[PDB]
């Protein structure tokens, strides 16, 4: 009819490889059959120029498609059944024990003969004659070894195949591999025969079936590398879908046929490096896919799968890198990492709707839509979503943009906040906020400055909270002014270390765990100024420090403090007495204070705010 090309991911995300399959071994030749598995792990081990694609798998109206009609066929094609089958023997030359070998190769090939017929496949025979080497042209028993197996069977000469000594094994082995490559190519091209003769009929024009046709053809052209071909059928297949009904139950299921497509043929795409080629398919099946949808669109489909097709496209782009195109990320570094991670936040909001939804009241097998968001339900952790902006993070980290990997931060830590998870939200702001200062923009800086204010009440590294709390009273007025009261009142508490105000905010728990905390803490603007350094070891230096309060509310005047230096030798407006310098030091040593620590109203300002000098 029309079922599913398929519905299986993580399908052929490596280079898609033939398979040729060894079959039960047993472990009393598994030792020898390490040397022999060594030649085929030695495609493993050799370079993939050396290295054949091909690799190893053991076993023990119109009429239908005979190898097409299912996806488990398109499976089972692709790796369960070989394109050819090869079964590795000894062959030593003797006189009547090798007349055993002869019946148990007959059994073995009969047998094996046997599961060919179940599943229409070439089969070859690989012998190490273990003797010493001969000229070619000697061994007569060789010939009849052949035709008691083709009495037996009928397998072909050339089939035959020799590995002696392993020294030489390895060579024949290699030729081993190019032969296969002849018959494994042989095989492919007689399916794509196949498939194509399939496609010229029609069982009533189902116009679907073929599509699986042109899906299996591209597979097919992909195995033998005629990668423009195998992807052109791809995008003519999504033509095809484009031909057939939307909105319907299946368009959901189009949209995923849609997604593989898009996968395959842009991996072909890298392939051939036609970058924007891809990056045109790519949207444009996206906005067909978000127009053909309006609702159901539960929002864990078509958005969380558009999450997943930024995901795979984000993997093609690594694919890239590995490749060595620096196109598209000179451009962009990852141009849908971080998009999949803003789709996949908005995948969570679509949770909360659905969680919305629910609270409603919440007969065609809603409640299994429901199931449907309870399986979505299971996918709510949303740690997955901090990965992927991890690996935005890095990835744009590659080409080394501080700028938006630190928003992406930010982000991240907004997002354990919405979790609720504040430890590592606040790490990463108490990465952040130096930098947000160091950009000098207050707003935005001011904004996770709020934000690091829950975060570290939550978390309770209130010398955190408070060192935040204080550089924002700094510049606070683009803020509440009785609010900025409020937090100074805060730092007086902490500072006694007393219970801080938010407690509006404040549940006993996290409470009782900042009142662990400060036993072991230890430790706007004004100007500093001198009016005479570099003495003569008689002058009097005085209190040229005009310390200013940029804050429209006071900070209680209490006390002073100075601190000595020992540089050569160890020796509105506020002003109160502090008589600086009266202790006549010895001469040229210019003691500029690394910090004021002046006792106004508590210790400090401490987050860095301290002048040179004059």
């Amino acid at each position: 009819m029309t079922m599913d090309a398929t519905a299986l991911p993580s399908e052929l995300l490596v280079t898609p490889q033939p398979l040729v399959g060894f079959c039960g071994l047993d472990t009393a030749r598994v030792s020898v059959h390490k040397a022999v598995w060594e030649a085929f792990s030695g495609s493993l081990q050799r370079k993939a120029a050396d290295r054949a694609a091909v690799q190893y798998k053991l076993l023990p109206e119109w009429y239908h498609p005979k190898g097409i009609l299912k996806r488990n066929w398109m499976l089972k094609h692709l790796h369960v059944l070989p394109s050819v089958v090869v079964l590795f023997q000894d062959m030593e030359w003797n006189d009547l024990q090798w007349t055993e070998k002869q019946v148990q190769c007959a059994a073995i090939v009969q047998a094996l003969k046997n599961t060919l017929q179940e599943r229409n496949t070439r089969l070859c025979l690989v012998l190490l004659q273990r003797a010493a080497p001969l000229p070619p042209g000697e061994d007569l028993l060789a010939a009849e070894r052949a035709a008691s197996l083709t009495n037996a069977c009928g397998i072909t000469s050339k089939m035959l195949f020799i590995l002696p000594h392993t020294e030489h094994l390895t060579g024949y082995a290699l030729r081993l591999e190019s032969a296969f490559l002849d018959m494994a190519q042989s095989y492919y091209a007689l399916m794509s025969k196949r498939i194509r003769n399939h496609r010229d009929q029609l069982t009533a024009a189902h116009t679907s079936l073929k599509i699986r046709h042109q899906f299996k053809l591209g597979f097919v052209a992909e195995m033998r590398q005629d990668f423009s071909t195998g992807q052109k059928h791809y995008f003519q297949a999504y033509a095809n879908l484009d031909e057939i009904r939307i909105n319907d139950g299946n368009c959901l299921e189009i949209k995923t046929l849609a997604g593989f497509l898009n996968y395959k043929i842009c991996r072909l795409m890298f392939k051939l490096k036609t970058p924007r080629d891809a990056i045109n398919q790519f949207i444009i099946h996206v906005e067909k896919h978000k127009s053909r949808v309006g609702f159901k669109d539960l929002a864990f489909e078509h958005h969380a799968w558009l999450s997943t097709q930024h995901s795979v496209f984000a993997e093609l782009f690594c694919e890239a890198i590995k490749n060595g195109l620096p196109a598209l990320q000179t451009q962009h570094p990852g141009i849908y990492y971080h998009k999949a991670a803003e789709f996949v936040m908005k995948r969570r909001d679509a949770a909360m709707e659905a969680y919305a939804a629910m609270q409603a009241s919440s007969v065609a097998e809603q409640q299994a839509n429901m199931q449907l968001c309870d399986q979505e339900r299971s996918y709510n952790h949303s740690a997955a979503i901090i990965a992927l902006l991890s690996q935005a993070m890095a990835q744009f980290k590659i080409y080394k943009c501080l700028r938006f990997r630190k928003k992406l931060a930010i982000d991240m830590a907004e997002e354990y906040l919405k979790s609720g998870d504040h430890a590592k939200a606040l790490t990463l702001y108490s990465l952040m906020l130096p930098d947000y200062r160091q950009e000098k923009w207050t707003t935005i800086f001011t904004d996770v400055l709020l934000k690091t204010l829950r975060c570290a009440l939550l978390s309770g590294s209130v010398a955190d909270y408070i060192a935040c709390s204080v550089e924002a009273l700094s510049l606070r007025h683009q803020s509440d002014q009785s609010e900025r009261i409020l937090i100074l009142e805060n730092l007086w508490q902490v500072f006694q270390g007393v219970p801080p105000m938010p407690k509006t905010q404040l549940t006993p728990e996290a409470q009782a765990l900042w009142t662990s905390a400060l036993a072991n803490v230890k430790s706007v603007e004004m100007c500093a100024t001198f009016e005479r350094v570099q003495l003569s070891n008689d002058d009097l230096l005085q209190l040229q420090l005009i310390v200013r309060v940029l804050t429209d509310i006071p900070l209680r005047i209490r006390s002073f403090h100075v601190i000595l230096a020992d540089a050569g030798n160890p020796q509105s407006y506020y002003q109160l007495f502090c008589s600086t310098e009266a202790q006549q030091f010895h001469e040229n040593t210019q003691l500029r204070i690394v910090r004021l620590e002046a006792h106004m109203g508590t210790d400090q300002v401490a987050a860095l705010l301290t002048c040179s000098s004059n």
